[PDB]
């Protein structure tokens, strides 16, 4: 028992982090087989970053302009290219610690772990959600770019995020590992704002099931609701609509606890309309929306990697 | 910017986890150089655990009764002994992934990361505090015993916790790596309860400094207070007394932000007496007490390992 925000073990990703320096700009890179992936703005000077022409900046660079360090070892760059907002540096050494991996593009509402790095070295690991407005609520400082987000499935690391920028509101934006941004953002230092965020309803419901599994049951009420009537209420409180697909992914938790999904929706509806009256759920006074249904099942059943 | 509950990168500890099986009981072990450390109740059957005589149970065991698996490799046990509540199994192979390490005993209020494991394999990592009542608010299931807690300082892993039991209230208790329990607990399945917990005042203050650093400043008031007058108020709200030692460890944050420690205490005192009026600090509606001053400085300055 107990329920914690839990990150994936980071070791498989730690063995892939390197430092990439171009000129005086140093950022983090991801070394998989004989390729280093990193954010393209490693080739920018401070003055270049307001309206960079990355293609032009890259034309002026040769392989040897990129200093790649893996621990105390310099990796020799033997090729380079740009794919959207990522640079790919081919090196003459394959990473012996490369895990089984794939590159995925995740959807809003899905969670992942971030290994925050500086100078190619890990600082810490935490769990995040891709928000419905395509931001993440991270913790990143200057030099963190190239830090990656990932999930693990048994032995396979699915990389889904590479960090690029911070928005004025303290939230973070980045790309998939093919260098395509999540959301309507561009890697230049110009005025950019995220759209209004919304609460990830299916994840709140998952967390209420986690609460039931841990014996925190006070919020269960005696009612049911229709999916339509629930969604009318959720809409007013800036909750995402609950779809049948969401209902289906809640199926395992619903079967395990014997609480129908639409019955949990009735209990959530009451929490939204009436509040919590100074009570907590799993120790929180606010409803939590950064656990997916899969996260809850994994944590409550002890799934390992 | 941004502030998250952050765990240490777990890879150094992942490379030390193994599975230990004795009879039909399987738990996790920590393999450092040529020694595996694990909880002694691996030698218990289900019936033994209500009033085990561990010395007697261990007399009947030979080296070969302990099956140690590191991945797909069986490690040959060549010696065994018991030190308080930990077994030490000498193996004929040194762990090639052993990090630089030490065993420490931490104090209440200090934080650490937990790598939760089952069958010798990692499930996830999260950050915890040793509570003032010597419990931790973890997430652990049957089979998690032998999972460890740790801090990292540059290249050195300080192991401070090994998991043994869950109390009826959903909280967790365990030992240091010399097998001595934190708190007045014993490893037998009998009625045991933790004392009343208390809020870790110096950590709340650290987190309010984190909030200021991130621009969440609304709670700063115009007043100061004496240490004595603060502690009278804290006492009523079940906050630990703030000592001069605590004031001193808050020094770096105080110097960085230019807010005197006793001035932050005046602001905390107002929050305790008046509440938060539906406002949040760093997104939380409750005051957070599981960041130490060192955690805040590390996260806000980008310290790496
Ligand atoms: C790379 N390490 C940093 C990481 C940022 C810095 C503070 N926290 C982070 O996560 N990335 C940048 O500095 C990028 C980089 C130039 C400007 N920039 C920004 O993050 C800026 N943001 C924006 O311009 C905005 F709002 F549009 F997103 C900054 C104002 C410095 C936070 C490039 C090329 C975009
Ligand atoms: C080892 N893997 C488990 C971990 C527990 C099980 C559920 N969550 C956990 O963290 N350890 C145990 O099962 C230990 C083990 C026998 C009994 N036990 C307990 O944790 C029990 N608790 C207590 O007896 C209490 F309250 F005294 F702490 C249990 C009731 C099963 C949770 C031994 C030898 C103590």
């Amino acid at each position: 028992s107990g329920f914690r925000k839990m990150a994936f073990p980071s070791g498989k990703v730690e063995g892939c982090m390197v430092q990439v320096t171009c000129g005086t700009t140093t950022l983090n890179g991801l070394w998989l087989d004989d390729v280093v992936y990193c954010p393209r703005h490693v080739i920018c000077t401070s003055e270049d970053m307001f309206n960079p022409n990355y293609e032009d900046l890259l034309i002026r660079k040769s392989n040897h302009n990129f200093l790649v360090q893996a621990g105390n070892v310099q990796l020799r760059v033997i090729g380079h290219s740009m794919q959207n907002c990522v640079l790919k540096l081919k090196v003459d050494t394959a990473n012996p610690k490369t895990p089984k991996y794939k590159f995925v593009r995740i959807q809003p509402g899905q969670t992942f772990s971030v290994l925050a790095c500086y100078n190619g070295s890990p600082s810490g690991v935490y769990q995040c959600a891709m928000r419905p407005n395509f931001t993440i609520k991270g913790s990143f400082l200057n030099g963190s770019c190239g830090s990656v987000g990932f999930n693990i499935d048994y032995d396979c690391v699915s990389f889904c995020y590479m960090h690029h920028m911070e928005l004025p509101t303290g939230v973070h934006v980045g790309t998939d590992l093919e260098g395509n941004f999540y959301g309507p953002f561009v890697d230049r230092q110009t005025a950019q704002a995220a759209g209004t965020d919304t609460t990830i309803t299916v994840n709140v419901l998952a967390w209420l099931y986690a609460a039931v599994i841990n014996g925190d049951r006070w919020f269960l009420n005696r009612f049911t609701t229709t999916l339509n009537d629930f969604n009318l209420v959720a809409m007013k409180y800036n909750y995402e609509p609950l779809t049948q697909d969401h209902v289906d992914i809640l199926g395992p938790l619903s079967a395990q606890t014997g609480i129908a999904v639409l019955d949990m929706c009735a209990s959530l509806k009451e929490l939204l309309q009436n509040g919590m009256n100074g009570r907590t759920i799993l120790g929180s006074a606010l409803l939590e929306d950064e656990f997916t249904p899969f996260d809850v099942v994994r944590q409550c059943s002890g799934v390992t990697f």
